[PDB]
Parts: C-alpha cells; sequence; structure tokens
C-alpha cells in the first residue's frame, strides 16, 4: 500500500465557515470509508491562506487509484455541502505527489 497527498484548495465566501463544513464532512465521509477500505487511512489538514481553506488531503491505501475514489469522494461532498449556502465554493485539486521516478537502465552488450 502506498500514501496519495493532494492540495484541494477550497475557496468559498467565508474562509472560517469554509473550514466548519469542510472539517465535519471529511469526518462524517472517513467513518463511512473506513468500512468500505479498513487498511485506508484519511488524514487531513486544513491551513488558511489569503482567504482560501487549502485542505491537504493524506489518503494511506492499498493503489493510487482507490485512494484518489477516496480523494474525489471527499472533493464531491466538500463542495456540495459548502455550495448550499457559500454560491462561489469551489474546490481546486492541485497534486502534491508525482508517480514516474523514471530511471536509466543502462546495460552494455559484453560477452564471450
Amino acid at each position: 500500500m502506498l500514501t496519495v497527498e493532494v492540495e484541494v484548495k477550497i475557496t468559498a465566501d467565508d474562509e472560517n465557515k469554509a473550514e466548519e463544513i469542510v472539517k465535519r464532512v471529511i469526518d462524517e465521509v472517513e467513518r463511512e470509508v473506513q468500512k468500505q477500505y479498513p487498511n485506508a487511512t484519511i488524514t487531513r489538514t486544513l491551513t488558511r491562506d489569503d482567504g482560501t481553506v487549502e485542505l491537504r488531503i493524506k489518503v494511506k491505501a492499498d493503489t493510487e487509484e482507490k485512494a484518489k475514489s477516496i480523494i474525489k469522494l471527499i472533493e464531491e461532498r466538500i463542495e456540495e455541502e459548502l455550495r448550499k449556502r457559500d454560491p462561489n465554493a469551489t474546490i481546486t485539486r492541485t497534486v502534491r505527489t508525482e508517480v514516474g521516478s523514471s530511471w536509466s537502465l543502462e546495460h552494455h552488450h559484453h560477452h564471450h
């Protein structure tokens, strides 16, 4: 299993109330993901910058694909519940983990 780190930049009308909603929502979704994926660990850090609630989600899951599933359904919910009262509630996915560390497989064809 691997850990996936994304930065979801949540812009709302009230960054105070945006923080409040997104806090509860992830925690309510967390307990429902824990029963689907027992080994998957949901971690989140809301850090407010320039009026944006910068939600950095860390999902340690079986694969990256199954982690992105968890991330996406969180990004659904946190924008839905927030948009109901904050009209300009829009989340920005910025992935902070890159998976594609290439290497030179140099092999000199030297046999006798």
